[PDB]
């Protein structure tokens, strides 16, 4: 093993000269210099003042409007809902986190992290399975309606919740990742008491592949076989700019369960495990250029 | 002396410990905790983040539309390019300097930081000038043109220049100040090889005192003595609430400074009120959407 591993925690730094200490405990300075951790804390203040108010307008704008009632508007005002979690529930923790260079509220601030972030992620991907199987409903007619939608948004938050809860009481755990100082799933120690690996096999199937596959093949039969034309294009985008988002975190996330205790450093897991949480910002973004129609009501709401 | 006087550096800091190191060597991380220091780079990381787009998009929309040269335009363009000679000027050397808690760049950093923003801030203030003269001549009508609002746009940058330029040039001189993550004027020594006392007298007087001194005769005699001018009368009244609100605390802070030199006051006294103050970036545009309904619908019209 190329790192090391204490109670609850993986540091990817070998500890032969006797330097590592626990992430819960003290700053982590000695795998990497201060102005990186503040380079961190300066891209999650970024993120938060920037998650806030465009989650909170894309909230605000679609409960004032009843003509935002589409299968996309309640989808949409799902993920702002979702968004908002992760900035107050889990960003706030890691802006403090990377501000000190280590977790200073102890597990329960890993916790809230990495627990806000899965939730928030998993919310995402499982409403690209409801606007894939809407859109597959309603371009090939194999109608989708208010009440499909609705259900759809509750049922995104079961799945996610079955992804994001169980590592909370028991079944695997949230580790700190990269620099430490964001946390995730833990793909780092095998950890018999929590049953690592199964939950990891359990969340890639049936949290990352299943809905992948339903997704395209939802994509599938809408390739081989004007205001439904612009919904259409704004999904595909969506699938891209979630692929984008979460690919290399997921990506490097697998490498490391399936070569676990191998030579690896801060970085590796530290930019795709931050770079995946632009997730917070990025749907409301798609939004504003690929609806016409929210975009003239959010105009009309702000002016 | 309670702090340390240095050849180019004061650092308001005791030096009887043998801890303090200049700020242009050494993280200064002896009087304050790095999270302190991360805090100045992820607020400066904000500004810069903010304060280009609506700068520039202020810039793209005044040149975009050919309706936008009233007095208030061309000023409020003036601001935005002195907004973002500010951020791309000093402030990217503000965040650099704030992430490695010293002035990496040495004394050049610190000559770019204070000096891009004590010219933006005279700008602003001379700017505040020609708009009360503009609304005193228009409003007591005792006609203020395009001619008179560019020849008042370089006017700015002349009386800017006087005041931000000097300090590169052997008159007073640009020094770090609080925690010693960003430069102002030598308050802190007497060095009179650079003649400081001199300078600090001539910034407060014809580039503090003076320009208001002209900006409240103005206002008074629009007080004791349509639509479209009321607009703009109300908008330069905020403008110059958010120009004192953004520097008096910095200015007040410093002359306290300059009249106690040596004193006993920490890092903290002067960091708050120089970072507050780089806020003089951002808000003019700010308000400039808020207040003005034609500039507000032409910005929509090119961002929609
Ligand atoms: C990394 O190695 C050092 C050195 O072995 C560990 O520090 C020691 O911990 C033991 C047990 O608490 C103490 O008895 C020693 O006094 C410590 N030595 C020093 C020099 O502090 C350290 O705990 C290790 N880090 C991790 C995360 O396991
Ligand atoms: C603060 O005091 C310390 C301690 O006297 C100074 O450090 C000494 O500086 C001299 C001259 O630069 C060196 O010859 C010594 O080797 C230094 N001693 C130590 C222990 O480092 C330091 O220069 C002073 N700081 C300032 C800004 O004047
Ligand atoms: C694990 C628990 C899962 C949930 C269990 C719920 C209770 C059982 C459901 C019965 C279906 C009864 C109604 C079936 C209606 C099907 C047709 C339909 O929904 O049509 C809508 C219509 O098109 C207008 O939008
Ligand atoms: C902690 C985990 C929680 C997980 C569970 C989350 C469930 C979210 C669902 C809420 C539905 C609320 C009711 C919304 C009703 C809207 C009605 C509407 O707008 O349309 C009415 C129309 O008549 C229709 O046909
Ligand atoms: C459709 C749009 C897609 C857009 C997104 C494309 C993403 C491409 C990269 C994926 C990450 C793959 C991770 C593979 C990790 C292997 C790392 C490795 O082998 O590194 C060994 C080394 O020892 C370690 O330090
Ligand atoms: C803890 C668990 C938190 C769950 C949060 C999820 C909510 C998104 C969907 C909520 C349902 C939205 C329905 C539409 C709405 O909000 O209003 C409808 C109508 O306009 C009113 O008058
Ligand atoms: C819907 C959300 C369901 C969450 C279920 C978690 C079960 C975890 C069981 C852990 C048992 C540890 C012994
Ligand atoms: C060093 C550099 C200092 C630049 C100072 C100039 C400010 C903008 C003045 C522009 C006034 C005229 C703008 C005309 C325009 O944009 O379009 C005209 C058609
Ligand atoms: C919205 C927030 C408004 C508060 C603005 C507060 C502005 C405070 C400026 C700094 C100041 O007054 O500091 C003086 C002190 O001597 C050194 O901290
Ligand atoms: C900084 C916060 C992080 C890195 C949070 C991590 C969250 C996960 C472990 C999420 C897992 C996945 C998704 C939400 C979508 C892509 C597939 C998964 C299972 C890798
Ligand atoms: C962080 C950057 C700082 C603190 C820049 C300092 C700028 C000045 C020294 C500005 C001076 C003034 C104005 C521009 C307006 C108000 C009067 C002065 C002289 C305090
Ligand atoms: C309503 O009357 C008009 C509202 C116009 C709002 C446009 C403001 C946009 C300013 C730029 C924001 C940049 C933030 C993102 C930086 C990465
Ligand atoms: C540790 O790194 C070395 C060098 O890459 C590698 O040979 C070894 O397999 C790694 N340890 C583990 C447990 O993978
Ligand atoms: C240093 O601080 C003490 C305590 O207030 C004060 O008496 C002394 O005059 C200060 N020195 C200078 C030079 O101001
Ligand atoms: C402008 C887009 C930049 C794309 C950044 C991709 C982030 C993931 C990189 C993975 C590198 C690593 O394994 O550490």
């Amino acid at each position: 093993m190329n790192g090391t591993e204490g109670p609850n925690f993986y540091v990817p730094f070998s500890n032969k000269t006797g330097v590592v200490r626990s992430p819960f405990e003290a700053p982590q300075y000695y795998l990497a210099e201060p102005w990186q951790f503040s380079m961190l804390a300066a891209y999650m203040f970024l993120l938060i003042m920037l998650g806030f108010p465009i989650n909170f307008l894309t909230l605000y704008v679609t409960v004032q409007h009843k003509k935002l009632r589409t299968p996309l508007n309640y989808i949409l005002l799902n993920l702002a809902v979702a968004d908002l979690f992760m900035v107050f529930g889990g960003f706030t923790t890691t802006l403090y986190t990377s501000l000190h260079g280590y977790f200073v509220f102890g597990p329960t601030g890993c916790n809230l992290e990495g627990f806000f972030a899965t939730l928030g992620g998993e919310i995402a991907l499982w409403s690209l399975v409801v606007l894939a199987i809407e859109r597959y409903v309603v371009v090939c007619k194999p109608r989708f309606g208010e009440n499909h939608a609705i259900m759809g948004v509750a049922f995104t938050w079961v799945m996610a919740l079955a992804c994001a809860a169980p590592p909370l009481v028991g079944w695997s755990r949230y580790i700190p990742e990269g620099m430490q100082c964001s946390c995730g799933i833990d793909y780092y120690t095998p950890h018999e008491e929590t049953n690592n690996e199964s939950f990891v096999i359990y969340m890639f199937v049936v949290h990352f592949i299943i809905p992948l596959i339903v997704i395209f093949f939802c994509y599938g039969q809408l390739v081989f076989t004007k205001a439904e034309k612009e919904v259409t294009r704004m999904v595909i985008i969506m699938v891209i700019a979630f692929l984008i988002c979460w690919l290399p975190y997921a990506g490097v996330a697998f490498y490391i369960f399936t070569h676990q205790g191998s030579d690896f450093g801060p970085i590796f897991m530290t930019i795709p495990a931050f770079f995946a949480k632009t997730s917070a910002v990025y749907n409301p973004v798609i939004y504003i250029m690929m609806n016409k129609q929210f975009r003239n009501c959010m105009v009309t709401t702000l002016c």
